[PDB]
């Protein structure tokens, strides 16, 4: 199922984060062991200097990316609890929503479009309702284990490391650089 | 209950606005028998033409009041029919929004508007998915010779009647005279 894929692709991500991450640590520490050395190898410094301006966009494209393939999974799981819940309680639900919805299938553009946003506004007031019981809700039995593994939300630390914007010329650059430092044979 | 109030206050109001209507003809219909007339009666007339008038802002009045009776009634049943969803299967409804919803009681403002606002954007869509099968609604078992009774809703000769606005000046002009044209000992 897409879900199962979704889910694959996530925790890919994050660990694709985080190598990120650690490599551009790695790189940050020979750079400061350089400094604190007291050879002068101009040359090291500059191709280090630069490998470090690109490990910083690639930690920045891997955090986003990961943060909207987190939020995927979750999207995904809604739509298709939602809808088993809609297989097994739909009619008694638009019972309940009858006033508004009764003769839907027959309604105009304009007609459907108001018909739904009461329906939504009667929902929204009905689900607030029972919250305010604050029963503690938990995850779907079938969907669980996903959900719990790949965590409530993405750690700070991803929307931080995403903060900054780059435009795609920008990205044109860095991804050719990114393709450059990945054929770069250790010497 | 409030609904079996609502209920009783909305047929009322109809057969107040029906009422006004046959008012309005009874009087409506002597002024065509005295025009049609040979006698030149002016000051019946020049009364009858004040009736006529009063009877116009009657049948007006009583128009929408019987529509928002009407609408309350349907509103009413909307909202408990709905709490006793919640009641029975508000814990997996809650469930599968659950990445959306869980730890809610936890959450600060903008945390809750922005957690309720896309749980119903979800449920936006699972309702139309489900509307879009086609299936046939009925109304709750337990409120569906009620909500027969009033109708789907009032019939248009009453969204007709209600179309013209009144200033709360003319309002207190005509309830003025609709209490003086109620005290008349007909002679």
């Amino acid at each position: 199922t897409a879900l199962q894929q979704a889910f694959d692709t996530s925790q890919n991500n994050k660990a694709a984060w985080l190598q990120r991450k650690n490599e551009l640590a790695a790189a940050e520490q020979e750079y400061l062991r350089l400094l604190s050395g007291e050879g002068r190898n101009v040359s090291r410094l500059d191709e280090l200097r630069n490998i470090i301006e690109v490990r910083k966009w690639q930690v920045n494209q891997a955090a986003g990316r990961y943060i909207r393939s987190h939020e995927a999974v979750q999207h995904i799981s809604i739509r298709d609890r939602l809808n088993d819940f809609m297989q097994q309680h739909g009619t008694a639900l638009a019972a309940a929503l009858a006033p508004e919805l009764m003769g839907y299938s027959e309604l105009t553009a304009i007609a459907r479009n108001s018909a739904i946003q009461r329906a939504c506004d009667a929902l929204r007031e009905a689900l607030l309702s029972w919250l305010a019981k604050g029963e503690k809700i938990n995850y779907s039995a079938q969907d669980s284990d996903i959900l719990t593994t790949i965590g409530f939300r993405p750690d700070v630390a991803s929307v931080d490391d995403s903060r900054e914007k780059f435009t795609p010329a920008q990205n044109m650059i860095f991804s050719r650089k990114s393709a450059q430092l990945a054929s770069r044979q250790s010497v």
